[PDB]
């Protein structure tokens, strides 16, 4: 075709696998693949899908739907504009379908893509305010197909990489929450529902999400024992830094106790420090199924590091 959505140099916005939106230059479209290298603020380079990158309305394409690229106005199906991006939909390429002007619910209309632009953050998104229940709004449909996506035996992945309300990338294991009721995944920071950031590889909640529930998510915590912490914090600590060994004074316990209200203990929440020093400590001795532990005393270390890559059971 004469006009490709995307190209060499463009400038787009790429939803990366906790969901959210990162700004990068495409240096290579690669058709074969449905994937674009894409170089992002930090000079990382990365293959993005195409459907999960965004690039801008070019000066004379309000007459153009961003979706299907057409001129085209039908009865009941008009084009709408975004009054945030101000890129044009019609009706029916938009997920909820758009609403005619003055027909709306809030002051006015904005698009899925930057409602979640504004609402999603790291930690859980927005909870309060027009954009937030914008949002919620929005969450009550999914942009793809739920019922055709080509899940691994597990039902940890899929091929089309579609996950959560956003439908972006996403890894299971990190910062995802599934559904009890549709098993598909979902990012942290796409949720609302959420009082403190997950910790990596933690599966140790009951979710429900806004699409299955018609509303509201709804979440709880289970209750950790001291060997789902140590599991809990070695593994996130793995993931956080990427690396295998950990020392206990300097880089475990340390973590425990400034993040000890974060990682959302429930009973062992008032254990007195020393109590919790030695609890973690020998919960990390101990479970040599679990831990593999090292030493290096002349320089006063004691290390512990996983021996499984996976997450840690939730019992
Ligand atoms: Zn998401
Ligand atoms: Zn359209
Ligand atoms: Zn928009
Ligand atoms: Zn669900």
């Amino acid at each position: 075709g004469p006009r490709p959505r995307l190209w060499e140099g463009q400038d787009v916005l790429a939803r990366w696998t906790d969901g959210l939106l990162y700004l990068g230059t495409i240096k290579k479209v690669d058709s074969a693949r449905e994937v674009c290298l894409v170089q992002f603020e930090d000079d990382s380079q990365f293959l993005v899908l195409w459907k999960d990158i965004s690039p801008a309305a070019l000066p004379g394409e309000e007459l153009l739907c961003c979706v299907c690229r057409s001129e085209t106005v039908v009865p009941g199906n008009r084009l709408v504009s975004c009054e945030k991006c101000r890129h044009a939909y019609h009706q029916d390429c938009h997920v909820p379908r758009a609403p005619a002007p003055g027909e709306g619910e809030g002051t006015s209309w904005v698009c899925r893509q930057c409602v979640f632009a504004i609402a999603t953050k790291r930690g859980g998104a927005l909870k309060k305010g027009p954009y937030a229940r914008a949002m919620l709004g929005m969450k009550l449909s999914l942009p793809y197909g739920l019922k055709g996506l080509d899940w691994d035996a597990g039902h940890l992945s899929n091929r089309q990489q579609s996950y959560c309300y956003c439908g972006g990338p996403g890894e299971w294991n990190l910062k995802m929450l599934q559904c009890r009721s549709c098993l598909q995944w979902f990012h942290e920071a796409c949720t609302q529902c959420l009082s403190k950031p997950l910790l990596y590889g933690d599966r140790f909640y009951e979710f429900e999400c806004c699409v299955c529930r018609g509303g509201p998510e709804k979440v709880r915590r289970l209750q950790l024992r001291w060997v789902d912490v140590a599991h809990l914090v070695l593994y996130h600590l793995s993931v956080c830094c990427k690396k295998k060994y950990f020392d206990f004074d300097r880089e475990i316990l340390p973590f425990t106790s400034e993040n000890w209200d974060s990682l959302l203990l429930g009973e062992l929440s008032d254990t007195p420090k020393g109590e919790r020093s030695s609890r973690l400590l020998s919960a990390l001795n101990s479970h040599k199924d679990r831990f593999i532990s090292g030493r290096e005393i002349k320089k006063r270390k004691c290390l512990f590091g996983l021996h499984a890559r996976m997450p840690p059971p939730v019992e």
